[PDB]
């Protein structure tokens, strides 16, 4: 059975089958990008029929996520278990959507509203759960040593999520709102 | 009035009427509960004509959790305030909806990706908001005497969510995407 | 390019430009609310016909959210940068909000399920999030001084979310559910 009942207490195993408690940073860190990864999946579900360009790049996201909890779930000092997750290719590939959306979309020189489509408006929401997951990564490696490839795809992601956000307003003909002040 | 400003400088009342600040532990944990019982009631929105099935479930899930918040409120030390929430029933009724969802669905013996339809989208960040929550509640646990009792089924609803979210997929003839490595 | 790649070992910076590791207080204040503007744009992006009467005011509340997030990135002591958020005009608005709302909808005594539409279960999961982002703030004010006018309007602003989502459920005549115990 998926229920085990052996965190019916509290405590949980990561990779190599140290017990820690749930709310340990590691468990965080892991958990919050398996909340960013359920969030991506549902933004996906969201693309209709001016959009499907998206649909490939999400769901790689979603596969490159879960090398990244791996690693994260992964102690450095038990050389058991290696780390899997190279940032080189997918950095430079989120760099390379990144600046294709840059390109395409209206320039502006100003904060914009997270919003728009729904689409994008999801897309600004994974911007900022990839942030979070950002902030509980930073405090895993403030204590223990940490895959840090993990964290550089992580902080281009977010920035990813931002211009893939402008690139679904833009499919759709919505214009981008701006700040005020 | 629902305002009455009483929460102006970040001080809040639990249940018993003693103050705390409002990132206190306890006040965190009910307050994720309250977070995942609102996207529980977001999922449940998004029933269609094919997913009816889950809506009674999803409803009770939400009056479950707030028994749940109530006794994450509830001191242990003041006799004047008893735990309402016993787990066995309700956890035994999780326990039986994911062995008939676990049967009726395909069998993976891989990791699946978070995603599908937007109902099993949905169901998915439940199961990463109900781990969420149930961090919170173990932060709390390390500080203060709670009912073991939340804990246990918020461990079990995770797994339900899991199992649900391969259901939805199921219903609407969608098949569930494996991890790639 | 948006990527600077100065982030990739997980410190980042502040207005007046001091460097803090991205877990600290501080930034997981502002980025709380950055999260709940995301929440909000995406809320906005569910409007339909029935319920278009609240697309002005979503959008105004993601203006001022940029205000507090400003001034919540705003050291006190650095007299170069100064608080721009008053909290009064904001905060009766939401007020005459609440008051309104309030007095259209059918009076209840009892707790709700935060559900019913699409977009009140949304207003709730707004709700919710805002609560989230309030404690981080309260977290960021026991260590250092902040503008204590945001805080009373993100206090506010969950009594508004919750008092929208009940007339955004009475616009499409959706009854909503009370607790059952
Ligand atoms: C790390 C881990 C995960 C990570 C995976 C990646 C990451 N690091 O972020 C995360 C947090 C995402 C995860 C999620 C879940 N997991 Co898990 N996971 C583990 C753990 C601790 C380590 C696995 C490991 O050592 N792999 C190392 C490498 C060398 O082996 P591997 O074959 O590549 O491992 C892969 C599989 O384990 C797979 N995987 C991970 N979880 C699950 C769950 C199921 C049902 C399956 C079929 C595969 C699978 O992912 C790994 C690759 O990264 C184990 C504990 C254990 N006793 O095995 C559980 C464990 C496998 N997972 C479990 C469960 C139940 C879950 C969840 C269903 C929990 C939930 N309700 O959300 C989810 C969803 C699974 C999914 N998407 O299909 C159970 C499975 C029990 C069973 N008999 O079915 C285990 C055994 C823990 C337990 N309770 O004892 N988990
Ligand atoms: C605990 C609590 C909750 C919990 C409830 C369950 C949980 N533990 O997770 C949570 C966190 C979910 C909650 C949410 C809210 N609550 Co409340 N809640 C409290 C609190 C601290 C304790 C209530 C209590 O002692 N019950 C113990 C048992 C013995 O009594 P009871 O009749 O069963 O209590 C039930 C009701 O209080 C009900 N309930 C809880 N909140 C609210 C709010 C309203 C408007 C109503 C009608 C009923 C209600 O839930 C309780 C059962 O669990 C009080 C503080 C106080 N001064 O009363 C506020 C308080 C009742 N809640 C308040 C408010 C405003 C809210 C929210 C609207 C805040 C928001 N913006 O999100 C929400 C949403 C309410 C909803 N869904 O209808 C206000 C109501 C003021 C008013 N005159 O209308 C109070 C008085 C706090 C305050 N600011 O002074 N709250
Ligand atoms: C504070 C801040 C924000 C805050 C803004 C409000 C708040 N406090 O919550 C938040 C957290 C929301 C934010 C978000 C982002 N920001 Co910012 N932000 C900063 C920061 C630290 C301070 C700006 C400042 O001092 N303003 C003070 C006043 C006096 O000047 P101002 O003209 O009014 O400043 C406004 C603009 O900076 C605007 N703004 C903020 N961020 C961005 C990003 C872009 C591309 C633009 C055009 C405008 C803009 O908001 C400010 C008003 O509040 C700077 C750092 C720096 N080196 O400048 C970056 C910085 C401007 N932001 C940056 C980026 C990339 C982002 C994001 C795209 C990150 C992401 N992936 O999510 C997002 C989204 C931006 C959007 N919505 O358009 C980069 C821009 C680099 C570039 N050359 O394009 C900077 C330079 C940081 C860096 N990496 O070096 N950020
Ligand atoms: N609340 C949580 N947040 C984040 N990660 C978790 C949480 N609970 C468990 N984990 C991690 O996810 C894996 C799978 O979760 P699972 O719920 O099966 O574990 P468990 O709670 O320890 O056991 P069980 O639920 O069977 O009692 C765990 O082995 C652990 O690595
Ligand atoms: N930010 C928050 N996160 C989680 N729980 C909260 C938060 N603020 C208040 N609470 C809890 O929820 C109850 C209802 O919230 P409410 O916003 O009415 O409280 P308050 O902020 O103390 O008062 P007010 O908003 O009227 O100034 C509180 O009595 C407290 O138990
Ligand atoms: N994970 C995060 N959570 C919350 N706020 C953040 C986070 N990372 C950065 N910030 C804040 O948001 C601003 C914009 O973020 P951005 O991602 O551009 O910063 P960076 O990560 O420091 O740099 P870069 O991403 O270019 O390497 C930062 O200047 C900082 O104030
Ligand atoms: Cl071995
Ligand atoms: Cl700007
Ligand atoms: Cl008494
Ligand atoms: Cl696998
Ligand atoms: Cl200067
Ligand atoms: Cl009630
Ligand atoms: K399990
Ligand atoms: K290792
Ligand atoms: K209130
Ligand atoms: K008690
Ligand atoms: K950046
Ligand atoms: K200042
Ligand atoms: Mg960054
Ligand atoms: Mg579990
Ligand atoms: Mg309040």
């Amino acid at each position: 059975k998926i229920y085990t009942k052996n965190g019916d207490k509290g405590q949980t195993r990561i990779i190599g089958k140290q017990i820690l408690y749930k709310n340990d940073p590691r468990v965080a860190a892991y958990g919050e990008v398996d909340e960013l990864n359920s969030w991506v999946g549902y933004t996906k579900s969201l693309i209709n029929s001016h959009t499907q360009v998206l649909s490939n790049e999400l769901e790689e996201i979603q596969q490159l996520l879960f090398d990244c909890g791996h690693d994260l779930a992964t102690p450095a000092d038990d050389e058991r278990h290696s780390f899997k997750f190279k940032q080189e290719q997918p950095t430079v590939w989120l760099e390379e959507k990144i600046d294709n959306y840059t390109q395409v979309v209206p320039a502006v020189k100003k904060a914009i509203l997270p919003g728009g489509t729904q689409l994008a408006s999801a897309l600004h929401v994974a911007r900022t759960i990839t942030r979070r997951a950002e902030r509980q990564i930073v405090q895993l490696m403030r204590e223990e040593q940490i895959n840090q490839d993990v964290l550089i795809f992580i902080n281009r992601l977010s920035d990813y999520f931002f211009a893939a956000a402008r690139y679904a307003n833009y499919l759709e003909q919505q214009p981008d709102m701006l700040y005020r002040n």
